[PDB]
């Protein structure tokens, strides 16, 4: 992760940033045996580095790589930023399953056309999308996110900490059909303006009709679900499309978001 330069070094090519000695540089990947893609901790510029001028200092698992590297480039307190260092890790440095900046498009045109008071994502993980619509919530208005695994919802709450959403975001530690039930139980929750499905693929159907015979569900709670089309939500993507019960409508950027507008019982 975190690199020293160890020689001065003006910039030649038309790739590479220019540096001085003991400037500290994060890592993105290699290329050659040479060139790595890096980013300046003096300038936060990304660019090239030639590896005979550069070392790592000491700076596991994919997950805490995407936290450290947001804690070291991203200005804490502001969402905006963390987005665009997730964004630019997982575009650069290592694939990861977040809903990206362009599926995120799609939510931000949402999350702002419907002013959800009350959103309740499943599927954290690292806590990408969290943070992508807790920034744009109205003041006073909530998000619940459930994660199964408690490693990702560790890192999500670090995530969010950084962020400065946390007190406007509120991690579940559980599996979808364990925390739903528990929702007007446990967390006063009237209905759900709004949820979001990027959990696993299959839950997709249970949780759907879990929420409804839970009653979370009022007549205009938008439903958006990642990872239609790609992976594929097939039964999902049926079931709803063909109910009255729901008003779909269907996003491109060819991967796609469906809102599926519950029109009743
Ligand atoms: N049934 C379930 N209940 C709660 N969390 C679940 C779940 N099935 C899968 N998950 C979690 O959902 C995550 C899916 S990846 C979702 C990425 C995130 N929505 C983003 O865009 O940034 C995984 O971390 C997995 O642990
Ligand atoms: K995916």
């Amino acid at each position: 992760m975190l690199f020293v330069a160890l020689y001065d070094y003006e910039a030649r090519t038309e790739d590479d940033l220019s540096f001085h000695k003991g400037e500290k540089f994060v890592i993105l990947r290699s290329s050659e045996g040479d060139w790595w893609l890096a980013v300046s901790l003096t300038t936060g510029e990304q660019g090239y580095i030639p590896s005979n001028y550069v070392a790592p200092v000491g700076g596991g698992t994919k997950e805490q790589r995407i936290l450290e590297f947001v804690q070291l480039v991203a200005k804490p307190g502001d969402p905006q930023s963390v987005l665009e260092a997730i964004d630019q890790y997982c575009t650069y440095a290592e694939w990861a399953m977040n809903v990206g900046d362009a599926k995120g498009q799609i939510m931000d045109a949402v999350i702002r056309e419907y002013s959800p008071s009350l959103v309740l994502e499943l599927g954290a993980y690292c806590g990408y999308s969290a943070v992508r619509m807790a920034r744009l919530l109205q003041p006073g208005a909530r998000l619940l996110t459930m994660e199964i695994n408690p490693d990702c919802a560790a890192i999500t709450q670090q995530m969010l900490n950084f962020a400065g959403l946390q007190d406007k975001v509120t991690i579940l530690n559980g599996a979808s059909q364990d925390l739903i039930p528990q929702l007007k139980k446990k967390y006063d929750v009237d209905t759900l303006d709004m949820v979001f499905l990027d959990h696993w693929k299959d839950r997709y159907l249970p949780d759907t009709l879990l929420l409804e015979k839970c009653g979370l569900l009022r007549k205009g709670t938008v439903l958006l679900a990642d990872n239609v089309i790609v992976p594929g939500t097939p039964d999902f993507l049926a079931y709803v499309r063909g109910s009255s019960s729901f008003e779909c409508t269907h996003y491109s950027s060819v991967d796609g978001l469906e809102k599926a507008i519950y029109q009743g019982p």
